[PDB]
């Protein structure tokens, strides 16, 4: 009957997948997994997730674990028909195009970044630094005249793109400096249903896991 | 009527839109794009790709360029309902998770082990190298006891994910160890419609291409 969640709060896939999850008004078993000491390294885990990453959903004979896959089944699942997530091949395209950016584009530029700096006391890359200002710069130009990220209504591509973005408050990254990116967060932290319980609890735990590291 | 590929042969996201073509039976409007004398860096084609990268499909007003958005694309569009891209939550939630594997894992982690030496004459890292193997592990895990990579039939998931280990031919990573990875290829290369053409032709251009750079 109950979908599974393993989770962490500080993970931005994670909160990609909370915030799905309260726009969906849906409600999933969390799972904490003990990261920080291992646990998904052990077998239990890893027969879930052989990669051994979080998020990972299990319902019932399905595991996955790439939050934006996730995502995308929650709404197809679901709410077959939703704004979130929309049917038209078109807008659905550009909904899975922004997925795509996110996971190749905005956060691994950002993760090869900061997560050096965080998790081997790395110096602050110039040029990594500049990949991240040119992920921003298209994100603002997507942004050019629109509300939201992949359309008129607040989508799956918003949500996850927010929790990846979000996460650069950790870091010296001043996204905010782009004047779309700066109205396009402010709106979806207004208008994603459950957002500081799904995204901005877990950013802090992650901006307590990167202070303490640093 | 018509709908624009901007693409170049040797590129693997660009050889997974070959191969998603052909498996459809579309005509795409190929135009050949100059990347090697960057073309793709003038306005114009910054007007249709900021991000100047190919594959570009052009479909009318919409522009859309990350090769996993417009293979789903093509089937959402032309063959809505296609064994290609199921609509079944769980089984199309399954092909969904392989191409985020594809993009996010397996081709950026070749990406970062492979191009350094290519176009800035780096040293082959074994640790790089390692994560690479690992991808490859995880692939021939998915693979255990399954023809193909998301499910009892041929899906854009394993056209994607075969246009990117294709190219690890490339290099110095022996793929084909992996017993499952090695099936599966093969079960791929001779049951994808034009693989030949799709693939196998771009695939030797950048060979070419790698040669004529190391």
């Amino acid at each position: 009957m109950t979908i599974d969640l393993y989770y962490v709060p500080g993970s931005a896939p994670c909160r990609a997948v909370l915030l799905t999850a309260k726009a969906l008004n849906l409600n999933l078993n969390l799972k904490l997994v003990d990261l920080h000491h291992g646990e998904q390294l052990k077998p239990e885990y890893l027969k879930l997730n052989p990669q051994h990453t979080v998020p990972t959903l299990v319902d019932d004979g399905l595991s996955i674990w790439e939050s934006r896959a996730i995502i995308t089944y929650l709404v197809n699942k679901y709410a077959k028909g939703s704004s979130l997530y929309p049917e038209d091949p078109k807008a659905r395209a550009l909904v899975d195009q922004r997925l795509y950016f996110d996971i190749g584009t905005l956060y691994q530029r950002f993760s090869d970044y900061f997560y050096p700096q965080v998790f081997a006391g790395a110096p602050a890359d110039k040029a990594k630094n500049e990949k991240v200002q040119e992920a921003l710069q298209l994100l603002d130009k997507f942004l050019e005249g629109q509300k939201y990220v992949a359309g008129p209504n607040l989508t799956v591509a918003d949500l996850s793109l927010i929790a990846s973005v979000s996460s650069l408050e950790a870091s010296d990254i001043d996204f905010k400096k782009y004047a779309n990116v700066k109205r396009w967060y402010e709106t979806v932290k207004s208008t994603a249903p459950g957002y500081q319980e799904a995204n901005e609890k877990g950013l802090e735990a992650f901006k307590g896991l990167v202070n303490s590291m640093l």
